[PDB]
């Protein structure tokens, strides 16, 4: 009492007292704002005449760092103070998981209900928020970045939720912060997390029923395949009882497959609440913002999770992303044993009752995915019936192949067929048949080209323009490289 203080009479002057090297985003912007700034409702018209149950249980928000802008952190924590209902938030705990500063933690712990935890040394997102989530006292969970903005509440529609079912594990509608002007912009409510067979994060459309449930209500929760991004509330028993975080996983890769994989495969769902919005400051080619992401990955934790849940489809992932095999990703040894204690479903269970909307390959298939040639992908520009064959710049996906184990090169049941021979002549589009050797293709140099079977014909893009794809005599031209996205060989 004698050493607290309320948030509006703090000096946050003075605190943010003593530009985008320090953080990737804006600084000398986020120094400009008020620690309690205001920002537009975001939310849907629905949410705004809603009442939420009083006896909703309080919860303790874990805000884990390193090495934040004092500014954009101090907005936070007040964000939450000045959002949410006093008795809802039992306390607000902050790991400064070794910031170069302690004090950046430190001049905070004046403010009502901060309390806030430091590391020898630094321990990475995972652990930390393992740290707070034992120091939190309440019976809930919230975990927020360094770098958020809680609009009108927010907290309760998350904590409905968990309260009726303790293994729903719920996240905002992640809005956006301009890293270079720190406007605060809105996000969809009808986009969901998915991805692709390389794991990386891709928004998808909501499902045919999830809209006839929009259709009655509005601002109806819908159910997520993969978590977009690090803010989520959940139950502390079952955060522990499910296995936490995967301590052994490093600074750089996306904990969030393997927290989106355990979630669903050992029984709990994961949940997008409309009328819950939070603000979040999205670095330059974050995946949430920039499809496909900035197009590299430390595949350390993208393995540990691939290797604990995916089964035998994390082949799949490693034909997509050769190089990976090759990465060191620890011991995954007690991991694979809490999947074994919790009996978690399989993999296959997964993709057929979660993420059913991702396309898997066959497992006798030899390549698969898109057909790209440079920035172009392989489509049948809808000629669906004998049809000649082109491109289209492809789509960041679009439309998939796969060469089969028969050595087809296939879309449904229609194959690139070799209706004539001579060089020039142009392929067509056909109704695959078992011994047809007009159809049949292998993959030549590396997999980077495709060679019609029995002859010395490439596929080629030269006569594009012409009338479509041809077979010419196998060359140097560029206009012959091919690439599936995975290839099983
Ligand atoms: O306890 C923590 C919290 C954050 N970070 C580092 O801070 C950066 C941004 O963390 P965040 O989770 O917000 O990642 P983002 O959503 O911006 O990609 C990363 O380099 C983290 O790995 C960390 O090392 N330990
Ligand atoms: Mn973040």
């Amino acid at each position: 009492d004698a050493l607290k203080v309320r948030w509006p009479d703090f000096n946050q002057e003075a605190y943010v007292g003593g530009p985008y090297a320090r953080n990737k985003f804006n600084q000398v912007e986020s120094d400009k704002l008020r620690m309690d700034r205001a920002i537009p409702d975001t939310r849907h018209d629905q949410c705004q005449r809603k009442q939420w149950r009083v006896d909703l249980p309080a919860t303790s928000v874990v805000i884990t760092f390193h090495n934040e802008a004092r500014s954009a952190l101090l907005r936070t924590v007040v964000s939450v103070l000045k959002k949410s209902p006093p008795h809802l938030i039992k306390e607000i705990i902050l790991v400064d998981d070794y910031s170069n500063d302690p004090e950046d933690g430190a001049l905070l712990g004046k403010i009502e209900k901060v309390r806030v935890l430091r590391n020898d040394r630094r321990e990475g997102l995972m652990r930390s928020r393992v740290r707070g989530a034992d120091a939190a006292q309440a019976k809930v969970l919230t975990f927020l970045d360094s770098h958020c903005e809680c609009n009108e509440h927010w907290l309760e529609p998350l904590l409905e939720r968990v309260a009726e079912d303790r293994t729903r594990v719920v996240s905002p509608i992640i809005d956006v912060i301009n890293m270079d002007n720190f406007q605060y912009v809105g996000a969809s409510a009808d986009l969901k997390g998915g991805f692709d067979w390389n794991l990386v994060f891709k928004w998808d459309y909501m499902t045919p029923e999830q809209r006839r449930s929009r259709q009655g209500n509005p601002v109806a929760p819908i159910k997520t395949p993969m978590i977009a991004g690090g803010l989520f509330v959940m139950d502390k028993f079952y955060f522990e009882e499910l296995g936490k975080y995967d301590m052994m996983m490093d600074v750089w890769g996306g904990e969030n497959l393997e927290i989106s994989f355990r979630v669903w495969q050992c029984g709990g769902s994961l949940e997008i609440i409309p009328c819950s919005r939070v603000g979040h400051v999205f670095r330059k080619q974050h995946p949430y913002t920039f499809p496909g992401g900035s197009g590299t990955v430390f595949a350390r934790n993208t393995r540990r999770a691939a290797e604990v849940w995916m089964d035998e489809y994390k082949n799949f992932y490693y034909a997509a992303v050769p190089s990976a095999r090759n990465v060191p990703y620890g011991n995954i040894q007690s991991r694979l044993e809490l999947r074994k204690k919790l009996s978690c479903k399989p993999f296959k269970w997964y993709l057929e009752n979660v993420y059913p909307e991702l396309r898997v390959p066959d497992h006798q298939d030899i390549a698969f995915g898109a057909l790209q040639q440079g920035t172009n992908c392989l489509d049948t520009l809808g000629h669906f019936a004998d049809g000649v064959v082109g491109v289209y710049e492809c789509h960041n996906g679009n439309q998939e192949w796969a060469l089969t184990k028969e050595k087809s090169v296939k879309h449904m049941d229609l194959c690139l067929t070799v209706v004539d021979r001579a060089p020039g002549s142009l392929i067509k589009l056909q109704g695959c048949r078992e011994n047809d050797s007009r159809q049949k293709w292998e993959q030549i140099e590396g997999n980077s080209k495709l060679r019609h079977v029995g002859s010395n014909l490439c596929l080629d893009s030269r006569t594009a323009k012409s009338g479509g794809l041809s077979v010419e005599v196998c060359g140097p031209a560029l206009s012959q490289q091919w690439k599936f996205t995975l290839n099983l060989q």
